[PDB]
């Protein structure tokens, strides 16, 4: 409701930036208007000339001479118009936001395809962290989201967490530390956003459920502070139904929400989006202008390409595919613990995601079992020290992937460790 409560003055200081008034006073002007003004680069001297793409369940995707000179060539530094045009589309199919015919200063929904969603990320934390300033989020976290909060010097206060996610009384209570009025007084620094990947959570695989889900948000529009919804396996979701979105109900205008093609489309191709309050994407995008100035062309119109012939329901059945596998290997992981982890671990079944969450019985930490015995049994399961702020507090914490490993692997994997965890009690 006052966005500039959550920009810093050298976000607000960003003033618009290049490829400007060149393609848009020709984009609807007469077509006998000469332009000298622009400053692209001619695309008749780049050496790729056509390209062919198949796709497995889909039809293949062709560039021309003349698409090929645009995928070449720089584009909108929010996105490709196309592409933005299918998620929005896309956004509203699936979250129905509150926001989208809102005026632009009270949170009309906007888009940014960005450079990966971990860049929106980390424009948004940029854009809204002060030295000093308080932020909330739930441990075990991503370990790039500690690592990129650090540097910024804020204080990270952990929200407690269980099996469904963020535990509200737990950030009530730590709320309760201010008076709702104090978000309206700077001087006694009332945190500025919670953080939460809300399906999926890497490492735990926990996921927030409905009813949690409102109490929350409540609590944010109580003391006035940004939701960060950064959920990057909501198309990994198990569950034949998705729980609603911080963004399906924000009424406020209070929420960003990064979403991710990395896991389900690609990785490599370097392409995710924001949506959220227009204010607040206006400042990524403008550091995006004076950064990357714009992800990928060629990808975006890979990607457009894809998701226009597949049409929404296309893109639901390839979702769809990708979580059968997934839950396959989810099954197939968790069947190797019951036989192998015999009362030596705990651990609870994945919601979402990829990973699974193995606290070993009788071990303060693991660190010492995994890097140094387990490597020369020829099995590496990654630690949870990575996962805290403080990665030196001993950790009884295993992350292990079930994205790839067959079930034979699997079988031997967790022999090996459970061997290792006998002889180590």
């Amino acid at each position: 409701m006052n966005y500039a409560r959550f920009i810093t003055a050298a976000s607000a200081a960003r003033n618009p930036s290049p490829i400007r008034t060149m393609t848009d006073i020709l984009s609807r002007g007469p077509k006998s208007m000469i332009s000298l003004a622009g400053g692209l680069p001619n695309p008749n001297m780049f050496p790729f000339k056509t390209a062919v793409i198949t796709v497995e369940n889909g039809k293949t995707i062709q560039f021309g001479e003349e698409m090929m000179k645009r995928a070449l060539q720089y584009s909108p530094s929010a996105g490709i118009p196309e592409l933005l045009s299918w998620l929005k589309q896309l956004q509203i199919k699936l979250h129905n936001p509150p926001t989208i015919h809102y005026p632009p200063s009270q949170g009309q929904m906007d888009l940014c395809v960005t450079s990966g969603s971990q860049q929106g990320l980390c424009k948004v934390f940029e854009m809204i962290i002060n030295p000093g300033d308080n932020v909330l989020l739930d441990e075990p976290a991503y370990s790039g989201t500690l690592q990129s909060l650090h540097p910024l010097g804020c204080n990270i206060i952990n929200v407690a967490s269980d099996e469904s996610g963020i535990v509200p009384d737990s950030l009530r209570d730590i709320l309760s530390r201010w008076k709702p009025e104090d978000a309206k007084n700077p001087q006694k620094n009332t945190p500025k956003f919670l953080y939460t990947v809300p399906n999926g959570n890497n490492p735990t695989g926990n996921s927030l459920t409905s009813e949690r889900k409102k109490e929350i948000y409540e609590l944010a529009r109580k003391y006035d502070f940004l939701i960060i919804e950064d959920d990057p396996y909501y198309f990994l979701q198990f569950n034949k139904f998705r729980v609603p979105t911080f963004l399906s109900m924000d009424v406020d205008g209070r929420v960003i929400r990064a979403d991710s093609f990395s896991k389900i489309i690609s990785s490599g191709l370097r392409i995710g989006f924001l949506t959220g309050p227009k204010p607040l994407i206006e400042r990524v995008i403008l550091h995006i202008q004076v950064s990357t100035l714009h992800p990928s062309t060629f990808n975006q119109l890979m990607i457009s390409q894809l998701l226009h012939e597949w049409g929404e329901e296309g893109f639901m059945a390839h979702v769809d595919r990708v979580i059968d596998f997934y839950s396959n290997q989810k099954d197939a992981i968790l069947a190797a613990a019951d036989k192998w982890l015999t009362g030596l671990a705990e651990w609870h079944v994945p919601a979402a995601g990829m990973f699974l969450w193995i606290k070993v019985k009788g071990i303060n930490d693991v660190k010492e079992l995994i890097e140094e015995k387990a490597v020369k049994m020829g099995v590496l399961m990654l630690p949870g020290n990575a996962f805290y702020v403080d990665s030196s507090a001993p950790s009884p914490y295993l992350r292990a992937s079930f994205s790839s490993a067959s079930p034979e692997q699997m079988d031997v994997a967790f022999q090996v460790l459970a061997q290792l965890i006998k002889e180590s009690l």
